[PDB]
RNA sequence: GGUCAAGAUAGUAAGGGUCCACGGUGGAUGCCCUGGCGCUGGAGCCGAUGAAGGACGCGAUUACCUGCGAAAAGCCCCGAC
C-alpha cells in the first residue's frame, strides 16, 4: 500500500512483497493466528499485490511501442 | 314355609356385530409472489487483442449455485446512487 505507486516505475516495489507477505502466512496459520485478536489483518492485506498488478499491464505496458 | 318334580326359561359370551365418541403413515377442496400456455412491440450472437458449455477452482467451511481459478465474489475510468 498505498495508491502511491501511480506514479513511480524502478524497480523497489519488486520487493515490496516481500514485506508483510512473508510471514502473516506465519499469521494465517491455524491457531496462535488470530481468533480473537485482529482476525482481520490476512486476505485483507493479500490483494496486496493483487487488483494492483492491474494498471501494471496496462499501464506498466510502457515499453516502447 | 318346606320334601319332590318337571314344566317356564333367565345372566355371563373369552371374541364379534347395529349406533357414537376419540384416531393414523396417506391425503384432495377453499387457497398461494415465483413455475407452465397462446401473444403484442422491439431487439435479433462473439469470432487466434479465440466462442457454447463443462471439469477440477477463493472468503478461519465449501459441497448443488453468484462472480470469478489464482489479481477467483472481483480491479482503469466516468457515473448512478
Amino acid at each position: 500500500k498505498p495508491s502511491e505507486m501511480r506514479n513511480l516505475q524502478a524497480t523497489d516495489f519488486a520487493k515490496e512483497i516481500d514485506a508483510r507477505k512473508k510471514e502473516l502466512m506465519e499469521l494465517r496459520f491455524q491457531a496462535a493466528a488470530g481468533q480473537l485478536a485482529q482476525p482481520h489483518r490476512v486476505r485483507q492485506l493479500r490483494r496486496e499485490v493483487a487488483q494492483l498488478n492491474t494498471v501494471k499491464a496496462e499501464l506498466a505496458r510502457k515499453g516502447e511501442q
